[PDB]
């Protein structure tokens, strides 16, 4: 497309919502290519990541860890206004794995506190993709401070299975998984700091052990449970987008399956089927499609069970509907 | 199917065998859906995991680590009688990754010592699948104490490659891989404990490092070596089912390949081919099919070679038959330059 | 083939080239099956791997870490003369993951200092494959001392996509990724040793933590950066072969993609497409095909960003050509 051709395309402004919810969108593209407009303000803020009051100096796109999911269609343009308020202390930028050139946009978006920038890229490849901050010389520090999210570039005809059959979800959720590296004192107590830079040296020491102190969904232990449990009903089709910008993960829906899983996150790569546990390498997003068949509580986990149940990587689904005794039944309940 | 129709189905009682062997089964389903019945007694038992005599308080389905492989066909029902004898100290249950609902069955099979339960589920999806104990609040501790195994749900028409051609194995082995986290004293020697409970706190500390002290097949360093080495012959087609309920592994047959590998373990996902090293994420089972072409000793390993050769994750195959110099030959044996 | 048929095949000697470069070859096979002859001399030598003068007693096929890429076609034979000079102090051998029998060749190639051996094997399977030394009882120590490389066995008709369309690269690079485990003294300073064996016990202790001290491309931190960046031009098709003989990696071209990725490294397994970050398990090689669309500096990393930017697993590409504003443009440059 020429500059003139791009300037003639319809514009659409999107209002983002906090994960794990996803902003309003259409699965099948509505009309021809558009320039889809998003704005995010970066917030450096303290987050509490466990029930012991452990703090992280988060660097948060749109004030959340992960940043929000942006949804466009293939060959749309994503036009992001990124704002670094004067209240922040560090330079930030953004690299979209979906984008081509300038280190995913990072080279064109370096903004000091009090600056903003506008980046437009063509979403040429369909799939879910990580985005994250990456300031030269301080890249993993920003990423493991929670400065990452994902986007979804849907095929213009929406999702299909490996054989061209349409796959239409009723619900979509975005689970951003975060490895954190929190310094500890002599007694094994987590350290607190009063500015992000104060934590840098101690945090880098922990990072270099390659052993996270916490592995969490949506920024904290137990975040996507209780008031934030994800919901569905028997018969409902659900897409679960999952990202991890720095470290491998192995999602698993306990009590369910990934009926179709784009494990690599890329929609032109046919999905795996009937998955028990799928694998998403650090630096990528993946997506799983499942139709619920049983009601009740599900756990959704990173299936290194130490990571899930000791380090924090466990979410819940609450599913309504009728129990199916054909699929599963207690022939004899626990008894003497 | 209705309760009445399920009641009308044939029942088949299966006698389980200890890994790495697999109970008698037919690759292609014989007749229509059946209710396939299994029984396992859970044993909390001290096991030795290396030649030094390092002990673990294992939590073992059917008394083995891993638990035995159950084999059914797609759309059969698996009916398990699970028994927690009164000699045990902990509540246990079972989660089948093959199953749908109630956390894979865990929500319906919580049994205290002195209790039993019977769970039935429809094996709707073909593949190899992990099963493991998962008591709420104590999940990874049971799993890394060895309380896990796998099942195989064969397609009713047996295995096929990605393009519809039948693949019939001559023999099958099940290799369960176990990450263990054994506490050490100030000398760096492994600690011993009186009851499972006494090891809990020290073990959780090790688990949190995400660094196992041992990574083993069939419950111990070298368990599948010597007179317990797996066997094959040139021309023999072997399926190797491999599971890891908690931690990633990367299987490799040293001197061979995975001709067809269902790396995700799911038979409706076409197999990768000609594999050197495949990848099975923690919480899954995978399966590799290989026709041996050369005789001699092979090592079958997790190809993080530290894990294989320092931590224990190496098994052997002994293979009989004629050497093939077309495939490989020593043109000049090691000799002075 | 019959004995006389094998004996009658042409023999061709090929001169090796140090990584990341690859010796001249044809993508489509020239003529019928050949016995392709290579020679490598093993060098035991101290190398410096970082900016602090940290040393490793390298054990290096052909004098390099990684060992060089050998390229043949399916159903050719690879015939390697492996030489262990008498100035070395350890026994070495070679296991080709591409080969069938005798532990990949290791059982037939155990050479003490002052010995050589010639191994021939038929390259029956197309793909990129790891090779490494593997002396019984000291396997990981040799491998993590850098004694590993890869080969490529091209299909006789060259590479194709999942739909049988030919994929022809303009250039190819071989990135060998090495995990090192360098002992430290109690002050955190890396230790130095007189002879390789002196480091054995201390090194195994580090190895058993499963936490490398360095994760590097081409044998050292920054080996493929700056004036040793890899190069391409907009419009150029590049194959990047990546290996890791002991430990998982997750390659990512920052600013680009893997247009086609044989993540398992095997050409009869259809390539994944449009990849952001692919995954190569320890003990394997993979290959990614990309057509460059934007000029500028790219980084090519293991996308555990701590491994990439704290531990050393980052390379650069310097790409010439014209910027494409359709793919990406700065609508508003960073501004107050
Ligand atoms: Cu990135
Ligand atoms: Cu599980
Ligand atoms: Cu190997
Ligand atoms: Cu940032
Ligand atoms: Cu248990
Ligand atoms: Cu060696």
């Amino acid at each position: 497309a020429t500059a003139a051709e791009i300037a003639a395309l319809p514009r659409q402004k999107v209002e983002l919502v906090d994960p794990p919810f996803v902003h309003a969108h259409s699965q099948v593209a509505e009309g021809g290519p558009k320039v889809v407009e998003f704005t995010m303000v970066i917030e450096e803020k303290k987050i509490v990541i466990d029930d012991a009051g452990t703090e992280v100096h988060a660097m948060a796109f749109n004030g959340t860890v992960p940043g929000p999911l942006m949804v466009v269609h293939q060959d749309d343009y994503l036009e992001l206004t990124l704002i670094n308020p004067e209240t922040n202390t560090l330079m930030h930028n953004i690299d979209f794995h979906a984008a081509t050139g300038a280190l995913g946009g990072g080279g064109l978006t370096e903004i000091n506190p009090g600056e903003k920038t506008i980046l437009r890229f063509k979403a040429t490849k369909p799939g879910v993709f990580v985005y994250h901050c990456a300031p030269p010389g301080m890249v993993p520090w920003h990423v493991v401070s929670g400065m990452n999210g994902a986007i979804m570039v849907l095929p213009r005809e929406g999702l299909h299975d490996g054989k061209g059959k349409a796959l239409t979800y009723d619900k979509i959720y975005y689970v951003g998984e975060q490895d954190f590296y929190v310094p500890r004192d002599e007694n094994g107590k987590y350290k607190k700091y009063e500015a992000p830079g104060d934590a840098y040296e101690d945090t880098v020491k922990v990072m270099r052990t390659l052993t996270p102190t916490h592995v969490v969904f949506n920024g904290a232990v137990g975040a996507l449970t209780g008031d934030k449990a994800m919901t569905a009903a028997v018969g409902e089709k659900v897409l679960i987008v999952h990202s991890q910008a720095n470290r491998d993960t192995r999602p698993h829906l306990i009590g369910g399956h990934g009926d179709y899983v784009w494990a690599t996150g890329k929609f032109n790569t046919p999905p795996d089927v009937d998955q028990e546990t799928w694998f998403i390498p650090g630096g990528a997003a993946g997506a799983a499609f499942y139709t619920f068949q049983q009601p009740g509580i599900y756990a959704y986990v990173n299936h290194n069970l130490i990571e899930a149940f000791e380090l924090g990587a466990a979410a819940h689904f609450k599913v309504t509907g009728e129990w199916n005794d054909d699929l599963m039944t207690s022939v004899l309940a626990p008894s003497g």
